[PDB]
Formats: C-alpha cells, sequence, structure tokens
C-alpha cells in the first residue's frame, strides 16, 4: 500500500519536531519511505538526530547550504549510503530578522543577498549537487507562501525571494523533466506578534475557517513527492485551507472579522 | 483499506474505461471507497453497469443533467442507498460540434447556453441537489483544461464555459467550506487513448503536448485518476478551491520547447520534422 | 484632441452621466473622438440622447442585447451614419451561488457575457485595421467576492473571451481587452462595505473614480495601447495586490483602526 | 495638453537609441515632459549626452547600480537640479552570458548575485534613494518579460530576478502608496532591431512571438514607449501594482496557433 515503498528520500531542512520537513517526513516514512535527514550545525544536530532514529533513519548528514564545501560530502554520503535518490524535500528559508520588518525599501543589499542565496540559490546547488543520484520518476520539493505572488504583511524580502523560487521550480522542471524528474512547490498556510494576527486572520478568512496542520502540509508534500503525483510538475500547490482564493474579507453583509470583535 | 477506506462517493460521467471519470473511480476504489455511479442514458448504462461491478458497487442511476426531473430521485436513491456522501467527482462537459468549429465569433446563442448548462451550471445544480447529504469533511471534484485561461484551438465556448467552472469552484469552495467541504478541479492534460487517435486536431494537441511538456509524454488516465484521488481523500484536507494541474508540466512553458542544437536553440517540433 | 481623431466608436452601456462607458466616453471625447451610443429602451433614451449631444453625438441607437432583432438594424444604422468603426465600447451590466436558479444563470451568462460575442460578430465587418475593442470586469472573475456569485461565473467566461476574441480578431490588426475596475463611489449596505474595505486596504488608500476608468479605457481604445491585447488591465488603485487586509508596528489592521 | 506637461522624471537605463528607457523618454517628452537621465559609464555618457540633449535635457548624471557610492550624488544631483521628481524610470537588467545559456541548474552563485542584485536589488536602492524627492502622484515603473512567470528559453536566472522583480513591484506599491505614489511594472514583448536580429536565439523567439501573437506582430519600440508614457502619467491615476503586458497579445496563448482548412489543423509555425 505505501506509496513511498522502497523510495529513498534526502530530508533538508529540520529544525524541530514542528518543521514542516518533519511533518513531510513523518507522512513520507508512513508510506514506507526510506529516509535521511540533513542538520544545519551542531545545534540543530540534537534534534534532528532523535527524529531521524524516530523515523528509522541513521542517515544524518551535515549541510550548511550556505557552505559550499558542504556539498561535495553530502553527494558521497548520499552515495555511499544510499546510493540513489527517488525525492528530495528543500525546507530553507531565511531572512535577517530586521528584513522582515518595516519596508522593503530599507532592505541592505547584504540582507536581501543572504535571502537570496538560502532561499533560493540553495535549491539550484542542491539539485545540481544531487542530480546524478536521481532515479528516473524521481521528485523534488521545496516550499514557499501566498507573499510571492500577492503582498502580504511582514514578508517583505521573502516574497520576493519566494517569487524567484516559484520560478526556479518551473525553470528546474524542464531543466529535469528531461529525465523524468518533477520538480514542484507547496505553498503552504500558516500552521498554529504579527505571527498570531496572520493565524488569525487565516483562520478567519479561509474558506475551511482554520489554519492547516502540519499533517495536512505533510500529507500534501508526501503527496507530491510519491508516483501518485507523477503527471504533476512545475505546479504551486496550495495547502492553505483555500485561503488563496479570497478576494476581500470573509462577511457573514458584516465582515467576520468585525463579528469576531463582538 | 486506502485513504477513501469506507467512504462513500458519487461518479458522474463515466462514458466507457477510457473516461476520466473512470480512471478517478479506478483508483479511488484501490483506496477502500464505496463507490456509486450515473448513467447519462441507456447506451451509456450498458456500459456502466460492468464498470460498477468491476468497482463492487450496486449503485447505479440514472442522470442526465440536462433533466431537472432527475435530480430529486437522485437524491432519494443516494439517501436510500447510501444515506450520505462524503465525496463526488463531476466529469460533465460538453459543447456541440459546431461551436468547436470554426471561431468563437460564430457560435450561436443556443450553442453557447448548452455549453454553459450542461459544463458549468450542472455542478451547481448537482452540488445544492445534494449538499444535504454531504459529511463532514466531504469533497467535491469537477474536471477543467487550461483552455479556462489560455487561447487553446478549437476549444472556442468551452474555453468559456471552463472558465466559468474555475470560478464557480472559488465560490462553491466558500459556500461548503463553512460546512468543512472542499471543492476543487482538477485541470487535466490530454490523454492518448485509440478513440482519440482516430481524430486530426485531438493527435495535433497530443503531440504538441508530448513534444513540448517538462516530461516530454502525455498524462495517463492512472495519473489523472491518482491526482483526483488525492484531491477527494483526507489526504488534501487542507486543500480548498484549487485548480490542480496534472499535465506533465506543460502549463509552465511560455514557448515551444528547444534543445540547443548547432550552437542555435532550435524548437524541439522542428527536429520531429 | 490627440490620440482619437476622426476615430469613430460605439458606446454600449451608457445608463446616465455617473456610468462607466460614459466615464470613457468622456475621455474619448477628450481625445477628439467621434461617438455613437446605444440605448436599452426609450425611458433610457431620454437619457442618452442629452449626454450624447454634449460629447457632440447625434449618433444614438437602440441596442437590447437579449433582442437579436435589434442587431441588425444597429449595424445599418452604424453603416449609414459613420461607415466604419475604430473601437466598440461594451459595457453591459445584468443578473448563494448553490440557489440560483437555471433562469438567472442563463441570463447572467446572456447579458454579461454572449452579447460581446453577438455585438462583435454583428459590427465586425465595419471594423477599421487597427481597431480596438474593451469590455468591462471585475476582480470577483479570479478571486472571491462576496455578493458577486453568479456574476464571478460571468466575468470569468468574459475575460476568457478576452482572449479568444484576441485571437479571432488579432489576425485583422483588431484588439480586444477589459478594463477590471474596482468599485466606484456613488451618491446599498453591501456596496457601502466593498467600498470603504477597497478604500481602506487598496495600495493608494483610495477608490477609483470615474475619471480614472474613464482614462484607463481611453488609453486601451487609443493607438497608445496598439501593442496591447488579450489584456486584463486592473484600475483599482492597487487592491488586486493585496493577499490579505492592510496592516500598520505591532500588527494592527488598518480596518480596526478606523 | 501633454499628458506628463510640466512632470519631471528620471530615465534609468539608455544605452542608446534602441534602448526601452529611450522609448518611454521619446513618448514621454512627445507628452511635455521635463526629462533626466544617468548613464552607466564614462563610455555611455556619449551615447546619453547626445541623446538627452535631442529631448532638451541638460540633466545627465551618472549611476553604476553596482556601484552604492553613486547614490547619494545622485539624490544631491537631482535635488539641485530638479528640486523634485514626478517620475522613474527603472529599465535595468543584466545576468552573465554564460548563465543565459545552458540550464539554470548550471548557475553560479556569483552569477546568481550578480543577476538578482543589477535586476532587482537596484529597482529598491533607486526607489529608496529618491523617495524624499518623489512628489504626491508619482509614478515609478520597471520593466518585465515573460520569463518572469513561464519558462521561456535561455532566460534561466533572469525569470528568477524578474519574477522576484514583479514581486518588489508589489511591495513597493504598498511602501509607497500611502504617500499617493505609484509603482509598475511593463512586461515587454521581444522588439526586432538590426542587432538582435544577428542573434540566432533571439531571432527564433522574435519569430516565434510573430508567427504566434494575437496581432501577428512584433511590438514596437513606440508602442512600449506610449504604454510605458501612459502608466508614468496621471492617465493611469488608478493603477498601481500592475504588470501591464506589451507583447501584441503574445500572452494570451497556451499553444502554438494553427489554422484550420479543409478538415485539418496545421501549426501557422509549420506554414513558414
Amino acid at each position: 500500500m505505501g506509496f513511498l515503498k522502497g523510495k529513498k528520500g534526502l530530508i533538508v531542512g529540520v529544525a524541530n519536531n514542528k518543521s514542516i520537513a518533519y511533518g513531510i517526513a513523518q507522512s513520507c516514512f508512513n508510506q514506507g519511505a526510506t529516509l535521511a535527514f540533513t542538520y544545519l550545525n551542531e545545534s540543530l544536530e540534537k534534534r534532528v538526530r532523535p527524529i531521524a532514529q524516530e523515523l528509522n533513519s541513521p542517515y544524518v548528514y551535515e549541510l550548511d547550504v550556505s557552505k559550499e564545501e558542504h556539498f561535495k560530502p553530502l553527494y558521497d554520503s548520499v552515495k555511499k549510503d544510499l546510493g540513489s535518490l527517488d525525492f528530495i524535500v528543500h525546507s530553507v528559508a531565511f531572512a535577517p530578522k530586521e528584513a522582515l520588518e518595516g519596508s522593503l525599501l530599507e532592505t541592505s543589499k547584504s540582507a536581501f543577498n543572504t535571502a537570496m542565496e538560502i532561499s533560493v540559490y540553495s535549491l539550484i546547488e542542491l539539485t545540481n549537487t544531487l542530480k546524478p543520484l536521481l532515479n528516473n520518476g524521481a521528485s523534488v520539493l521545496t516550499l514557499s507562501y501566498l507573499g510571492s505572488t500577492k503582498y502580504m504583511a511582514h514578508y517583505n524580502v521573502m516574497g520576493l525571494a519566494k517569487a524567484a523560487l516559484e520560478s526556479a521550480v518551473r525553470y528546474l522542471a524542464v531543466d529535469l523533466g528531461k529525465h523524468n524528474i518533477r520538480v514542484n512547490a507547496l505553498s503552504a498556510g500558516p500552521i498554529r506578534a504579527d505571527f498570531r494576527m496572520i493565524l488569525k486572520w487565516n483562520e478567519i478568512n479561509a474558506p475551511l475557517r482554520k489554519n492547516v496542520s502540519l499533517e495536512e502540509v505533510g500529507n500534501a508534500g508526501m503527496y507530491l513527492l510519491s508516483s501518485l503525483s507523477s503527471g504533476v510538475s512545475g505546479e504551486v500547490h496550495f495547502v492553505d485551507a483555500g485561503y488563496h482564493v479570497m478576494g476581500m474579507g470573509a462577511v457573514e453583509a458584516t465582515l467576520l472579522w468585525d463579528l469576531h470583535k463582538e
């Protein structure tokens, strides 16, 4: 029954058991996948290793995507331990906290470059590094957010990065489709300051009147990584309780948001 | 015993084992669903019944969406035999043949109305009819095509219909989301079949997709069916109001595919000849 | 009297001097256009005729798009009086979604969508090289908007028609576009809500004016936009870019401040 | 009755008389605008200065967007010479030449960063530098291409850049709209030019556009310039955060154009 029975996958971006990458990894494990994990540094190694064992994986590799010299060891590790890969989860996004404040206009060039390098270029370098180990039918998944194509408060440069990221998905889908490899983006809604407001705005205004769970994001990701979605590539797939369809605030005509004030 | 283990679904639009609705039904059956089927007419009934038997279904009902008289009995049947529904597949699209001939400019008002009624309004009437029987968490799926949002040849009024259909999906997602019911559209690429291989305009669209899609293939009925099953299952419980492309990536292409040949970006279509 | 001299245009959908079609007609007149107008019925005639020759037009023709008998006399009239056309303005408006009857659905689709097909097909032989056809739409076509329902289906179909007609007519160097307007304040409870809401949350923190919609329409009808076809052009103070309500420090919605 | 009479605008990105920035500048000049221009370096000043002089402009300033030290003098210049600005044209895009060939997968980190910096961040730095000089009602325009949102051959990292650029347009529209300042992007189709039809890849995309666009033509520099002028003028008062396609309709096509004849569909491309 397992939709990834016997398929090998690399999970990049687990920070703890609430990480999107962990939800996806857990659903993939439940579908029979053979998993491997990366960790950013020694601090996150303390969280990734127990998670990896939780999910039956002894394959745990150091990868700081900002360090070019990490990629060639990763390749070697994967080749020695797994031999090949059937899927990659790329769940990596970072901007300086300050660039996530105020206005886009005040973004520094260094903050811009860091956001673009970590959030966008790392998908290129990761896929190019592992590109020879990918089996026929392999699937590469990255993560995105509605701020790529609409204005959302408190996104700023991350909105630029995610837009480029979704564009990269399209180009990579063409690059890798020649070899029957798929590339997709999962555009997730927020999962339970500014975050509490966006959570509540999504909860009040989404068609399903709820925030998505980590499990729902993980199951959608597993679907995109599995052969169930072998006809799907270059897709930006919204897992957001329907929020993306809303052109305005939801109403009952008074805004539901206003009813919530009593 | 998978994701639809024990979930009840109505499949509208099976004409034969090549129907998109049949691919979706088959994948749902493989995931444990309890299925029911409609038939447009007695000729198609001869065909819906063996498919139903193959997918373990004794629930087979007459539904011609053009006849309003058929909806209340369908409701009565479903309430009698199944009690409730956890998913609906709406695979219904029709325009008179002359409407996909020529240009949109030449479409008759009667042909326009028939296309809109059968391809769009029927989703409203089916969903409103069955709305009281839908359980918490239910999922409604319709079918669409890139012609809704881009120009596609020999599509004409259907491109208008599919656009309206996708808009309907959004509005229904808001209407039904209050009750934790999801509504989505699967936008399928063309599928190569024996019958389709007998028509020239279809042959071109299939060949164009195969040559220019990122995956350099046409999607299979199995691939469309599995994507549909995903959207109907609890795996996609976070997904609503979505237009989900199952088209080998074709939707991403802004121009013809090229291969660098003899240092020049030559079209892949030209190399084919 | 610049970019639409000597250019002849038919304006469909004027009900009074606040109509979108009237704003567009006004801007075209200011650019030197020779205008003609349709009227729905004799009641509207009494209102269209004064507006017309306010814009120097004695060319006022009957058109209820729901009536096939009107379309050929219209062609004849235009050919008689104007000879040819350089632009057409199609500004025609009419209608839960689950509760929509087949009757209401068909009326909305016929009036809002099919009428562009019948009007353009009727007048196609009279359209000059470079002519421009403009219709009107709204964000409810592609996003959920409250109190829009079947009209959101219609406008979605309409924008799709714009694409297909752009291909049909571009063969003869004729352009087809849609202007997607934001709401305009005029002197109804839900409309008041969508209007303040747009005003509070739009990037420009204002509702668009009739003049702004009219000038954008003029641009699309003029040779200034001769490179533009099949376009849905948003004239909405930027509202279409918003993925959520606008904010002001500790995450406060601007909506909550007024 | 010029659409920009008395309005002051800065034009960034003129290299020659075939530049998109020059076409936009020409249409603005015809509508009464007071123009100012930047030049990349001493070599490009030779071309920019005379173009500016033919459009009655003595306001010619050095700006290499990669050199941060140019921005503060630019502000000082505009402030001294013009006092304020009613519009800005940002027509600046560059990727290394290897990155625009082959695949996106082979892009170096340095090439990626250069493309993002020159094509995207430069709009942020220019707008942030000149913001205090922007008058009520001002309009900021940048340039884009369909490769931002669809795959286009031999565009690669620039497709990433332009996608980011269009997203920036939205965010800036929100940032600046609170001061009644508009921000838009013009998405241009390819223009046929002498030099540009000597490169085989450009000639192929140009002919593909010409054959398959609804209007069966390539857009001209004049058409792009007039659309830009409109977006910079008060005529587009109600338009902000928009990506406006000036491409002969090409963006609507979901496939190659075909004709019908004797019950047979043939791709128009194949008729040539």
